[PDB]
């Protein structure tokens, strides 16, 4: 049911999401200006119709540049492209939600985004700093009020500024807070969380499926393994014996096997590459399918261990990763 030309899956609000997208986080210091724009253009040329971004990635203007250029030349219509943006922790104050989205729209120079999600359930102190800490290094936590933040998100959809609403890094409890909200108008259609063969999110996926919430797998290739923020204790995902062995069987790379695995089970994948060859490689996942025994074997690689633990925030009242799921 999935092809290179047609691979959108339904969202609960009547919209749909391309099952693969291009991730666009890249370390600002070691990334050349323009690398993002070029990559988004190459991805669109390749067949990608979903781009995942965020204002705090510092390159949203490049994403917009690329999308607008492809629209202007007639490669795609605006309706053909799915862009997901994110509301950061320092912008959870309800009154800040719409102005924050409007900033992203102005940066993209677009009229709406397709998906706008709460980036993390944790709120930080509002201000000109993305990661607010005092001189002692104490993370300055703001008293999160997720339902009130969600209400402001809902107003953005009502205004037509965003087609679909979702969340990211939310656990079952936090999803329930929203789903059980008094006078809920728009349920979350998507939860973006780390997902791949070493962390297949069995319980969270089951829960989301029961509530018609689609999981988007961030870091679907196991991350860039930057130790400065990534847990590099586990061996590199793409070096796995089974994944590489299966790769040989299908003449595909471990990366391609890993992406096929998640999309085959209805999980959206947003691998990031700013490399011409790898952008194309990651998209070539519609010309084969894994056997049910292969899916089981891959799903059995499940470590129930995370590459992205964000331990520095483990004591925040809204830290998502203390609960089971
Ligand atoms: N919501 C959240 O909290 C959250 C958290 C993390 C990420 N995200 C989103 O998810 C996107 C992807 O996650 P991610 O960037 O952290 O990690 P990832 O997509 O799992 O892996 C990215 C790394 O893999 C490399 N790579 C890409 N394709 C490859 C291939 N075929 N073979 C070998 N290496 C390959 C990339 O380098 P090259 O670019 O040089 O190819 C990069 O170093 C992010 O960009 C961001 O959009 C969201
Ligand atoms: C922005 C990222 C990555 C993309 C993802 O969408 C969200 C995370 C949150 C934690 C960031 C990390 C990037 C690297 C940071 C800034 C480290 O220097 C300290 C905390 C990390
Ligand atoms: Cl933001």
């Amino acid at each position: 049911d999935l092809s290179a030309a047609s691979h959108r899956i339904p969202l609960s609000d009547g919209n749909s999401i391309p099952i693969i997208g291009l991730g666009t986080y890249s370390e600002p210091k070691s990334t050349p200006k323009g690398a993002c724009a070029t990559s988004v253009k190459v991805a669109i040329d390749t067949g990608y119709r979903h781009i995942d971004g965020a204002y705090i990635y510092q390159n949203e203007h490049e994403v917009g540049e690329a999308i607008r250029e492809k629209i202007a030349e007639g490669k795609v219509r605006r309706e053909d492209i799915f862009y997901c943006g994110k509301l950061w922790a320092t912008n959870h104050v309800p009154e800040m939600v719409r102005p924050t989205l409007e900033r992203t729209l102005r940066v993209l120079q677009l009229d709406y985004v397709d998906l706008y999600i709460i980036h993390v359930p944790m709120a930080f102190k509002p201000g000109d700093e993305i990661y607010p800490r005092d001189e002692n290094g104490k993370w300055l936590y703001h008293k999160s009020n997720l339902c009130a933040t969600w209400e402001a998100m809902e107003a953005c959809k009502d205004a037509g500024l965003v087609k679909s609403l979702g969340v990211s890094n939310f656990n079952r409890r936090q999803l329930e807070l929203i789903l059980n909200k008094p006078g809920l108008k728009h349920k979350p259609v998507s939860n973006q969380v780390e997902c791949h063969p070493y962390f297949t999110q069995p319980k969270l996926l089951k829960f989301c499926q029961q509530h018609d919430i689609v999981i988007t797998a961030y870091s679907p290739l196991g991350t860039s393994r930057n130790p400065i923020w990534v847990n590099v204790s586990s061996p590199p995902l793409l070096k796995d014996a089974l994944l590489n062995s299966l790769g040989k069987r299908y003449n595909k790379t471990a990366a391609q096997i890993v992406l096929r695995f998640n999309i085959q089970r209805g999980v959206v994948v947003i691998p990031k590459s700013f490399n011409l060859e790898r952008i194309k490689e990651n998209f070539q996942i519609f010309d084969f399918s894994l056997t049910e025994e292969e899916m089981k074997d891959i799903e059995a690689l499940n470590k129930n261990v995370r590459f992205v633990e964000l331990l520095m925030w483990r004591d925040h009242p809204e830290y998502p990763f203390h609960d089971e799921y």
